[PDB]
DNA sequence: CCGAACAAGCATCAGC
DNA sequence: GCTGATGCTT
DNA sequence: TTCGG
């Protein structure tokens, strides 16, 4: 972290962008300049410096440049000041609210996390697990851990089929040595673009894993997408571990490797790859990459055997997942 | 200057 | 109930 | 807020 100080500062002008002003590419610009700088490996000396890197334009070059003369941005330190820009942004810290409803929360005098625990029945489902669980889902996960967890979950799934294929991924199949939550990729070949076979293939899993109380809760849940949260068991008088943030995604199965490329991420790396698609002529998402006809309309799929043949598309060279933390 | 900025599943609500 | 927009999230 | 054309 060669230049913690301005990632860190462009972040919190990115969040305040996001949940005060509601300026999402406000947002999207400050996260993508974080990004970029923090790739970059030498220690910036000057705001012009920092504007040759793609993403850096003149209002975070001149950012920069106070941030390194005083230690500070005036800016932020007014924000900081702001007890409605404050509020807003402390209450978006809890899964299910966002700018919206911390808004509409402050409004309505709800602006602690003591007012949040006393007006339990104004939150819906999704936002009452996010406060019950407020302290843990802070918590990193170390990747020891994440191993554990990968074991329970890949072990349960061969139990209810061993047809089935779990995948970690997310910041965990990146390398990281912790992650914020766990992200599993789930596959049965019963489940594919031309048909489903089998009803409940993820539900089905989910019982499992709730069966032998390894999810504890649910914040979501379809066909394809569950939400929730999960714990480690712990021994005999051991405290209990943090309840963990866990995200399953069933995808077909013959889009496996767009559906890796997909959930393994970064984020920010997503972005930036599938708005190179679309310079290229070509769209990225969690299931096809298709060319884009001459009216800019996706056509049909393209033949994808490995996550490498979607990079060779648009033209880049390969990058292992540890390399696409952006 | 000005249009584009990734893509989509699930929960919720408004309107019919 | 369905459809479509919106919020929130990955 | 930044970038490309
Ligand atoms: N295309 C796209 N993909 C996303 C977006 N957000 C998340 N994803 C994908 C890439 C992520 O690596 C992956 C898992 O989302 P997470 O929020 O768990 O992030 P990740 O695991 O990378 O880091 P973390 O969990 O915080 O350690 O989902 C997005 O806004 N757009
Ligand atoms: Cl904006
Ligand atoms: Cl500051
Ligand atoms: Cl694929
Ligand atoms: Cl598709
Ligand atoms: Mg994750
Ligand atoms: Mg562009
Ligand atoms: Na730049
Ligand atoms: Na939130
Ligand atoms: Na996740």
């Amino acid at each position: 972290t060669l230049n913690g100080g301005i990632t860190d500062m462009l972040t919190e002008l990115a969040n305040f962008e996001k949940n005060v002003s509601q300026a999402i590419h406000k947002y999207n610009a400050y996260r993508k300049a974080a990004s970029v700088i923090a790739k970059y490996p030498h220690k910036i000396k000057s705001g012009a410096e920092a504007k040759k890197l793609p993403g850096v334009g003149t209002k975070i070059a001149e950012k920069i440049d106070e941030f390194l003369a005083t230690g500070k941005l005036r800016k932020l330190e007014k924000i900081r000041q702001d007890d409605t820009s404050s509020s807003i942004n402390f209450l978006t810290r809890v899964s299910g609210i966002g700018p919206s409803a911390a808004r509409k929360f402050v409004d309505e005098g709800i602006k602690t996390l003591e007012d949040l625990r006393k007006n339990e029945d104004k939150l819906n489902h999704h936002q009452r697990i996010g406060l019950k669980y407020f302290g843990d889902f802070e918590k990193r996960i170390p990747r020891e851990e994440m191993l554990q967890m990968q074991d329970i979950v890949l072990n349960e799934v061969k139990k209810v089929d061993s047809e089935y294929i779990a995948t970690v991924c997310g910041s965990f199949r990146r390398g990281a040595e912790s992650s914020g939550d766990m992200d599993v990729l789930l596959t049965h070949p019963s489940f594919t673009s031309e048909s489903t076979k089998q009803p409940k293939l993820l539900h089905q899993v989910v019982e499992q894993l709730q069966k032998v109380h390894f999810i504890t809760d649910t914040l979501s849940k379809g066909e394809t997408k569950f939400m929730g949260v999960c714990q480690l068991p712990s021994k005999n008088d051991e405290k209990e571990y943090p309840h963990r943030r866990i995200d399953i995604r069933l995808i077909p199965k013959d889009q496996y490797y767009c559906g890796v490329l997909y959930f393994t991420g970064s984020d920010i790396f997503n972005k930036n790859m599938r708005a190179h698609a679309l310079e290229k002529g070509f769209t990225i998402n969690e299931y096809t990459i298709r060319p884009l006809g001459v009216t800019g309309v996706a056509g049909e799929p393209l033949p994808v055997d490995s996550e490498k043949d979607i990079f060779d598309y648009i033209q880049w060279k390969y990058r292992e997942p540890k390399d696409r933390s952006e």
